[PDB]
């Protein structure tokens, strides 16, 4: 078994912590069973969080894997080695200014802004702004909501692909977490561990990590999507309650 | 007489550029006619195009004078004299994120944008981008049309004040192109030179220096507001034909 998670809102709560969640991950960890991040997040702000690899950034963009994994796969990069599944954020960028010619409009993202903006649109401290500036594949967009579709739009004519998570709007090309999970379960050393996943989230940007896993579990707000199990609770206790009735009972 | 003039789209062709005005102003010069720049840009963009004291900046947010001004006013500041009419943009800034609360969504300007993004926004240099984010007074906001009305409400709720210019909305406290030029006239050495004063200008900010001159020239695109005199063509033609036709004659 390997446990896909998001974190923004499902894994962490409001302020970026476990809370409930801190006691179901021990308890995974206990009988053994990996749990992999699957996040919107930057690879720095994974790090700042204790997660050791393997995780999944920037919407399925990277794939991090210890330097030492039993597969081979990806560049060597210090105490990784990363799988690149999608273009490189500067690329984005420069499709980014197409696209604003296009919609003969400003279309500002994180790369536009002070860390000290940053912090403030997403309640994060400067420096957790600043991890969230570091993106090597996917732009996180700020969009007022009435110019959304427009902008939408025009990335896709550009080229770029787009999602949103909790809160924000994306733009990138080939970062797809579904596609990322499909690749690591692909390069797991043990295919009997990987045989059996289980995928957790909240938003848009979770719907191909559902589609990617043998049991998708839904913890935002609302009804869950077709297929999806729902949890009382949303966020970390959906996804305490998620281990607890869905997972322990099988291990 | 002392001629008080706006500077994008009035004193500057759309390269914010002198070149094509150099005619005119030396015109002016040569009659021993002051010209004062009265403009929303900084004291570095000021300066950046070799315009000298006294000259005011930030839509009359600071009254620069000449170190020697023979009347003492202000306070020293950098080979200057500097008379602060507006809060400063700290202030005004705080003030701005009470106005975010109200509306429920960002509201974004020149302080939360790098030089790079500005640069990209108005289509000044990089360099030049960041004299323009050099404010000491005024925020130049960069919004949504969409959102342009709920964002001005918003300010107003928080006591901000604004305005707009040729092309971006702006936000301070006390700063007015009127007042402004009222407190230069009084602070005038020569008392007969300050008598007969004019002003150019093509934007909604010059209203105010329009009620504050006894002759006003509207070298904007529309239709001129009421008690402004027109002009054939708009911008720098404009501040030429205004100085040949309005103003020669009367010297
Ligand atoms: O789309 C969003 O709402 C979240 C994921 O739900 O990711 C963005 O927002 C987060 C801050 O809330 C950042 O940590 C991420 O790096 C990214 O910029
Ligand atoms: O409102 C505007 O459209 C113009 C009019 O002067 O000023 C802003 O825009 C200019 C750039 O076009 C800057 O040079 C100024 O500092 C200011 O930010
Ligand atoms: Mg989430
Ligand atoms: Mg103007």
């Amino acid at each position: 078994m390997i446990v896909f998670t998001d974190l923004d809102g499902t894994l962490l709560d409001e302020r970026g912590e476990l809370g409930p969640a801190r006691e179901a991950l021990e308890r995974l960890r206990a009988l053994g069973v990996p749990v992999v991040p699957v996040t919107a997040k930057t690879r720095k702000e994974v790090e700042a969080l204790g997660l050791e690899p393997p995780f999944i950034v920037e919407n399925g963009g990277g794939l991090y894997l210890p330097r030492d994994w039993p597969v081979r796969a990806g560049r060597p990069k210090g105490g990784y080695r990363v799988v690149s599944l999608a273009w490189p954020y500067r690329k984005v960028r420069a499709r980014l200014r197409e696209a604003e010619a296009l919609a003969g409009r400003p279309i500002l993202g994180y790369g536009d802004l002070t860390a000290e903006a940053v912090a403030r649109l997403t309640g994060l401290s400067r420096e957790a702004a600043r991890r969230a500036k570091a993106r090597e594949y996917d732009e996180t967009l700020v969009l007022c909501p009435e110019e959304v579709e427009a902008v939408l739009e025009a990335l896709e004519a550009v080229g770029l692909e787009w999602t949103h998570g909790g809160r924000f709007y994306h733009a990138a090309k080939g970062a797809d977490k579904g596609r990322a999970v499909a690749r690591l379960r692909a390069l797991w050393p043990d295919p009997e561990e990987a045989r059996f996943a289980v995928g957790l989230g909240d938003s848009l940007n979770d719907l191909p990590l559902f589609r990617a896993v043998d049991l998708a579990v839904y913890v935002g707000r609302g009804d869950p999507p077709e297929g999806v199990l729902a949890t009382p609770a949303p966020g970390p206790e959906g996804f305490r309650y998620a281990v607890e009735r869905y997972l322990l009972p099988r291990l």
